[PDB]
Formats: C-alpha cells, structure tokens, sequence
C-alpha cells in the first residue's frame, strides 16, 4: 500500500552526523547522503503502527558525509548544512532537497560542523588539522579562526551567547572560544585523557554557564563557566550484557555522547558501553542512573550509540533518536523511557533477495556487510522488521535460496566461494560446505538429486569460476560433486566446457538450464542431464535466467525462460517444443521467442509475476528496474528511485502492484507500479 526503503546504516564514528527538528524531521548521515525520516503525526501512519516514514534524501556530495546539523531557528527548520570527505560544507533546503550554497574552504578532512542557536545563517566547522570556519552563508562571508594544533572531534555553539563555541579535540583538550575575538580561548577546561565526543552546553543560561563533556576515558564532566573548572565527574557504570550474543570477532571500544534535554535540565542522558543509554540524576550529584528499556528485554542497542537527537512531535510527545554501530536506527520514549521503534539498515550492497514459499513474505536479504537480513514484511504493526543472522557468515552474502518445503531453512554462497545453510527457526550457527567455490558464489538452486548423489531436494551453487556443485543439505561437510563430470559422461563431450556463470531449475523440476560465461544458455533433463537444448542468443556472460510460474492461466507459460546477460537486451525463449520432443541429440535455437530493449546497461536480474501471465520485471546497471509485459514486448513501468546500480529484484507475494529491488547504493527499495510515472528506461 505504501513505499519502504531499507537505507544505508548511520555513518560510523562522527561527532554529530544526524540531527532532527520539531513536528518533526530527523536527518542522518549514511555513505554520501543524508536521509530523512517525518516522525510523529505527519507521518500519517495507521495508529500502532510506528508513526515514522523515510521521506528522501539529500544527493550531491561525493565523499562520506561527516557531519549534518538542520537550522532550529524558528520559520527555517528547512535549513540545513553537512560536511563531507568531499573537502565541502553545503547548505541545503530539504523542501526542495538542493544545495542553497557551499564552500570549499577547508583544506584537510573535515570532523564536524554546527549551526548556530543564536545566529540565523552562521555554520561553524572544524577539521583534522584543527582548523576552525566561520561561515555566515546568507552574507557570503567567512572566517578561519586556529586554535590549537590538534584534531577536532567535536564542536557545539552555545544555545545562549552567540560568539561563543566549545571545542573538544581527539586529545582530551576542551576549550571554550569567542569567535568575536580570533577565537581567543576564554576557558581551558582540563580533565579529561582521550577523545572529547561530545559537548552539551546546560539549556538554562547561568549557573555564566554549566557545560557537560562525554570522553572515551569514561566519562562525562560537567563544567563551571564562572569556576572555569570541573563541578563533577561521572564515571560510566559497568552493567551486564542484555539482549543476543553478538559477534565476539568485532572490536568496539566506548563511544560517549550526549543529550541534555531543554525540558528537563536536572536530567542528562547519555551512552555507555554496549550501546546503552542512561538517564542521570544531576540533583543526586551519588551516581544516580536509570537504564533505557530496563524493563523489556532485547530492545536496547547491542553495540556502541553514536548520535542522540530530540524531537517533540506536532501531537506533544518527547521523543530521542539514536544512531549506533549496530545498524539501527531507535526511537525513545522520553515518558517511559522505552523503545518506540527501529528502522534498521544496510551496511553493504544489497545483492540478493529471497521470499519464501513456506512463509509467505519472509524476505531474505544477502548483504555486503556479512549479515543476512530476513525481514517479516507482512509483519501488521511493523513495517521493518527485520531479524539479522551472522554466525558462521562473515564475508559479503552474495547468493541467498530458501528450500521450497522446509520452514527456516536458507541456502547461502559468499564472495570467499562459501556455501551454508541456516536454519533461521533455531539459534544455531549454519552448517557449512567443506568443498569451496574458487570465487563468488552466483547462485543457489534447489532440486532433484543427480548421479551420483544419494539423498527429498539436493543443493546446487554456480561459483564465478565456471563450476556448478551439488551438495547433500544433510551431510554438507560431505562431498560435493562437480556435476560437469556427469555432463561429460552423459553427452559424450570431448572438449573442455563451458564456464557455467547461472543455474535455473524448471518449476517442475525435470530441466535444468545454465547460462554460461559465452553467452550460450544450455538445457538439460533429468535423470542424467543428457543435454537437449542449447541457446544461442546472449554473446556475453549470462547473469540471470528465471523460469515462468507453473499457475498462469494456460499451461504452455511454465516453458517460457527469461534471460539476461551483460548485454542490455532481455530475451524470453519458449521451450515447449524442445522438450515435449525429447529429442536424442540436441537442437540449437538462435532466435528469441520474444525481444525486450530499452535498458542501457547490463541485466544483473530478471523474475517473473506469482500474479500475471508473462509479466516479466528487470534490474539493470542502469539505475532501475523495468517492469514488462513480455509476451507484448511492451515496457509497462521503470522504477528509478535508486542512486546505485541494481543487483536485485523480486516480486512482493501477496500485491501485484508491489516490487522490492536492491542496489549497490545499500538499499533496498519496496515500490509500486501505480507510483512511477516513467514506463520505460532512460534513453541516455
């Protein structure tokens, strides 16, 4: 019914790299945009359902985005400004998501920028190298101020005098600034050992003013304008592991950063180890916490909070976001101190979808950031959820197949040529195959066993080197055979063959198809692949084939084949004939049954309709995916809402109107027919 997008995680490791205004908007920083989410009643969500909506994207820097900060001056919370590795800070307006301006003043990586509270269009940066910009972007002037030789980590402008700044380097240095004076210091505050993250200045003026500083060393310090000194020292507390084991390779030290709330100024939260957040007491000067989510179990953050953003909805509610290494995204419930919500996210492409026939909307995601995703997409009052699987994965998951019958088992191939099999009903690690593919494994396919296998479904993967094997899904650490011995023996081949790129199985399971590294596609049945078939039409590597759907309305639809390759035409060919002929030495084809143009890059997938006869949907390095009706040769709807090149495309299972594709952008995107208003690709 609505849009989703899966997006790229959070950047990793910055000061202040998302931020949100009132109503309200939350924007965050992840690879080279910034993202953006309505949150509160404007989301216009079912009651329930979480009241959040990803909206759009900020698109134009070429480099990691490091820092983000909207205006929160009252009639331009439309405003904002990033940094990036780019060498840029940009001014942007999210009403119409374009640059109001930029510059390029500095010359060495950029750590983090802030608008200012108390002046409309000033935007203060800082980088590595400790350089400081004064940019007043709406009377096109600047100024670069240096304070000290050492790496910015963080800056925060003070919320009640305007020319002054706070700035905390990678050192432990923290010092207060006038920017109105060269940025003369005016307080050194001495105390901390290690990396300065965060800088919270008191939202009441006077005591002027307190200020409240986050370190790796483990602590938070709170600072006496007046005193120029420490007014205390809170230690992070050591608390038990909650929620899954997690990845005990990882290696994560402490981030700490920080909120004070405006509305609550006897109250500071914080992060701590682990990726918990805390509520302290400041009137209990005794180390006084209360722990988010203490109550329910599983939803706090399993690894390190970056970014802890506020936002009081349109309808009152006292809401704070969190980024963290983890991937999720969470939304607090200020009152209850609960979590309200998560949108999780991609830290690689997205290189293979999977729905399960078992349970119908079950959506298996194979990431390049060595987790597969299984996202309940039919879930009722959750539009993302989504449950992560990483033991026994750990390299880029670039082939992913449920079994047909099974419930929760999940067949998949890596980039390192491993192949495994899950069982995502227990907490079990996967079962792994002793035999390795020499390079990326493509595809994973289910179907009858071969000689001379004994074992009922065998396993079948396609490594980038050109072999297909066959596995026991009972006893992987078994042998796994190469079946071109088989092919060999069964034909009476005497040259080498050809390197096998993708395999397909028939719905009926009775003819196997491989397409290979020249081109050709080759048509073989069982029990012994005896060859009957080869097609000749592709002259490039062959990347995707897919079998149309056994219940159509005419029988003869399940011998129809789509294919492509890294040419951009699509072909459909029709194997009836061949194979109700079970001919005793094989037939060559070299015209299509049908011709499908209007892509301008290579065809990396192709899938057919559950819903339609001969309704066919591609995805292209083009930057989108086609939807056509292939026995019409008629292109019908072109999805351009990625950034990167498609990898992946699968039809939804329960709506004929809806299509998930994924991306080397690190998305995936759940989109409509009815929405797009393009019917075919992009001519240039």
């Amino acid at each position: 019914q609505e849009p989703r997008t899966l997006p790229p995680s959070p950047n990793w490791y910055c000061a202040r790299c998302s931020d949100a205004v009132p109503g309200g908007l939350f924007g965050f920083a992840a690879r080279t945009s910034v993202f953006l989410v309505r949150v509160g009643p404007g989301a216009g969500e079912s009651p329930g359902t979480p009241p959040f909506r990803v909206i759009g994207e900020l698109v134009g820097h070429t480099e990691r985005v490091s820092g983000f900060t909207f205006s929160h001056h009252p009639g331009q919370y439309n405003l904002c400004a990033t940094s990036s590795d780019d060498g840029t800070v940009k001014i942007w307006d999210v009403e119409t998501k374009t640059v109001v301006t930029e510059h390029a003043l500095h010359q060495h990586t950029i750590s983090t920028l802030h608008w200012s509270p108390r002046v409309k269009d000033l935007i203060v940066s800082g980088d590595e190298k400790g350089v400081v910009f004064c940019y007043w972007f709406n009377r096109n002037d600047s100024q670069h101020l240096f304070i000290e030789p050492r790496t910015i980590f963080c800056l925060t402008c003070s919320p009640h005098h305007e020319d002054l700044v706070a700035i905390g380097y990678k050192d432990g240095i923290v010092v207060i600034i006038d920017i109105s004076k060269k940025g003369e210091v005016i307080h050194r505050l001495r105390g901390h050992d290690d990396e300065i993250h965060s800088i919270a200045w008191c939202p009441l003026p006077g005591e002027g003013c307190y200020l409240a500083t986050g370190s790796k060393d483990q602590t938070i310090r709170i600072w006496s304008c007046s005193r120029g000194r420490g007014v205390m020292i809170l230690k992070l507390p050591f608390l038990k592991r909650r929620g899954g084991g997690i990845d005990p390779t990882v290696k994560e030290r402490l981030w700490l950063t920080l909120h004070w709330p405006s509305n609550q100024p006897t109250q500071l939260v914080s992060s701590c180890f682990g990726g918990e957040l805390l509520q302290w007491d400041l009137t209990q000067s005794r180390r006084k916490y209360t722990l988010f989510s203490a109550s329910s179990e599983g939803q706090n953050h399993s690894r390190i909070v970056f970014n802890l953003c506020p936002l009081q909805t349109e309808d009152d509610k006292q809401l704070l976001l969190s980024t963290s290494m983890d991937r999720d995204v969470k939304c607090w419930d200020i009152a209850t101190l609960e979590c309200s919500w998560t949108l999780p996210s991609l830290g690689g492409f997205a290189y293979s979808l999977a729905f399960s026939s078992v349970d119908i909307g079950s959506l298996a995601i194979g990431v390049g950031d060595g987790m597969i995703r299984v996202w309940n997409t039919l879930s009722i009052k959750n539009n993302y959820d989504v449950k992560n699987f990483w033991q026994g994965v750990k390299s880029k998951v670039t082939a992913l197949c449920w079994h047909p019958t099974k419930e929760g088992c999940l067949a998949f191939g890596t980039d390192d040529g491993k192949v495994g099999l899950y069982d995502t009903y227990s907490n079990k690690p996967p079962q792994i195959s002793s035999t390795y593919h020499k390079k990326t494994v493509y595809t994973l396919a289910w179907g009858p066993p071969v000689p001379p296998m004994s074992l009922s479904l065998a396993l079948y993967s396609c490594g980038g080197e050109g072999i297909v094997l066959q596995h026991n899904p009972w006893k992987l650490s078994g042998e796994a055979f190469d079946i071109n011995k088989l092919i060999r023996d069964t034909n009476s081949i005497k040259y080498k063959l050809p390197v096998h790129t993708e395999i397909s199985w028939k719905a009926d399971g009775k003819i196997m198809a491989l397409g290979n590294e020249d081109g050709s596609i080759e048509i073989f049945q069982i029990p012994n692949l005896k060859l009957i078939c080869t097609i000749q039409q592709h002259h490039k590597l062959v990347n995707t084939i897919s079998w149309h759907h056994e219940h159509g309305s005419q029988p003869e639809l399940s011998y129809l084949m789509a294919s492509g390759s890294n040419n951009a035409v699509i072909y459909v060919h029709n194997l009836k004939t061949v194979i109700e002929s079970s001919p005793e030495s094989p037939v060559t084809i070299t015209e299509p049954y049908r011709t499908l143009s209007g892509h301008t890059a290579k065809i990396t997938s192709v899938a057919w309709s559950p819903h339609h006869d001969g309704r066919l949907v591609s995805a292209s390095y083009d930057g989108t995916a086609q939807v056509w009706d292939a026995l019409r040769e008629e292109p019908l709807c072109n999805f351009r809402g990625h950034q990167g090149r498609l990898l992946c495309v699968a039809w939804s299972p329960l709506d004929p109107d809806c299509i998930y594709s994924g991306a080397d952008d690190f998305c995936v995107h759940k989109w409509l027919t009815s929405m797009q208003d393009h019917s075919r690709p992009p001519q240039g």
